């Protein structure tokens, strides 16, 4: 034998460490954001609509095929990302239909909640209920084991059109300097959490063991009063679910501090578990003067200690306490090159295997393999790190044969593992959702 790679050593240690918990969930309910992502060459679509190349020109809202063409060309010229709302409902239906029917266009389950539901549904001994704006195409796309209440089924889907271009791609006088994408939709359902009532209404009959909620971030840019109504609906609904049923909030894509503040004040005490990435974590610390609020942006890989100080602070400021009457005891942090599972001691079991399992799915799903293909992955976590930047904490060195690292801090345990990052990924949109679902699947509430 020759020496195995760090990655093969690590994936072998995971396969030995990972096992389902002693007591397993039977039924999980998930809501409420869901859509169909249609990924298509932007130039091809526009050509397919019968459009000749016009001028690049930005438009704040797309009212028309012209506006679409003009803003697309503008961003294609920059090689830059953008996203827009398309205002004409009927015209949008015809464009999305044209994109979805275009030969070679790819169709994907979209929306945090639907993606979570889909990941859970891969296990046949777990029964999944999913609510959200689910039309005939999304229903077809969803796994057969996923139950959607007839109440949550609708005539039309929410299509999100993802218009890609390659570096060096040309259309008449236009040439993309980088590969990127232009996304547009006409999605009022997900913006308003219009299926929250239907979701809440379905829980009693279903008797979930676990409730998972996502989609709050999508209300960004809606009426503050509409947001306030929905957050109160969330909190009321959760107070009606039987005691001891964990609720996980998957928090993504936030830029509004009023809304973030409100989610922290109102929803955090009502949930057992929280899931998020480096972007939302730092955003939280920026709003409420947290450990590294001073930090404007992560400078490369987020510093583990700095991350852990913020997770610590959240469970201290907003987690369960003798005095507080918060239910929050768990945060599944996931970033590109490592994941951390942080738990208030004595409320959760199997968190070594769970964080390992979250990390493993990040590799396999990114590469679109059933198991880890050790040729297509790469260990990118720091070789050594401090467990707290602000406080004095341990100096840890990565051992591929013992990848899951545990450390304790004032009655809160952290569980760290690196990720085996897919070097040549198919598509990594929705990875955080599959990571959080896997982490919860392998978790046990005490």
């Amino acid at each position: 034998k020759l020496a195995l790679s760090p990655e093969s050593r690590l994936a072998a240690a995971w396969d030995a460490l990972i096992a389902q918990p002693a007591r397993r969930w039977r039924r999980v309910a998930v809501g409420v954001n869901a859509c169909v992502d249609v990924v298509i060459s932007g130039v091809k679509l526009l050509q397919a609509l019968g459009l000749s190349p016009g001028s690049g020109k930005d438009h704040a809202i797309l009212h028309s095929r012209s506006d679409l063409e003009e803003a697309f060309l503008y961003f294609m010229g920059k090689g830059a990302a953008a996203e827009r709302f398309f205002s004409d409902k009927e015209t949008f239906h015809d464009i999305a239909q044209a994109a979805s029917e275009f030969p070679g266009a790819q169709h994907y389950v979209g929306g945090n909640a639907a993606l979570i539901g889909q990941r859970f549904a891969a296990n046949t001994d777990l029964k999944v209920l999913l609510c959200g704006p689910i039309g005939p195409k999304l229903h077809e796309l969803l796994d057969d084991n996923v139950f959607v209440p007839p109440e949550s089924l609708q005539e039309e889907d929410e299509f999100h059109l993802i218009l890609e271009y390659l570096a060096g791609e040309e259309w008449g006088p236009f040439k993309a300097p980088h590969a990127n994408r232009f996304i547009f939709s006409h999605d009022l359902s997900n913006g308003a959490m219009n299926m929250l009532e239907v979701f809440v209404s379905s829980l009693e009959e279903f008797q979930p063991d676990l409730v998972v909620l996502s989609g709050l971030h999508m209300m960004e840019g809606q009426s503050k009063e509409l947001q306030r109504k929905r957050l109160l609906e969330v909190v009321t609904a959760i107070s009606d679910i039987p005691t001891g049923i964990p609720v996980h909030l998957e928090l993504a894509s936030m830029t509004n501090r009023e809304l973030m503040s409100s989610i922290v004040h109102q929803v955090f005490p009502a949930v057992a578990s929280l899931g998020l990435n480096e972007q939302e974590l730092l955003f939280l610390s920026q709003s409420a003067s947290g450990p590294h609020s001073s930090l404007s942006s992560w400078d490369g890989v987020p510093d583990v200690g700095m991350v852990s100080d913020i997770l610590f602070w959240i469970l201290k400021e907003h987690g369960r306490s003798e005095n507080r009457s918060s239910d929050l005891t768990r945060i599944h942090f996931h970033t590109l090159v490592y994941h951390i599972l942080a738990t208030v001691d004595g409320h959760w079991a199997n968190q070594l295997a769970a964080v390992a399992a979250g990390a493993r799915v990040a590799g396999t799903q990114a590469c679109a393999t059933e198991t880890i293909d050790t040729n297509r992955v790469s260990l990118r976590a720091p070789q050594e790190f401090t467990t707290s930047h602000l406080e004095s904490g341990s100096r840890i060195v990565l051992n591929p044969d013992k990848p899951v690292v545990e450390w304790h801090r004032e009655g809160i345990t952290f569980h760290f593992t690196p990720v085996l990052v897919c070097k040549d990924p198919v598509r990594t949109v929705g990875l955080g959702d599959a990571i959080s679902a896997e982490g919860l699947f392998y978790s046990e509430a005490r």
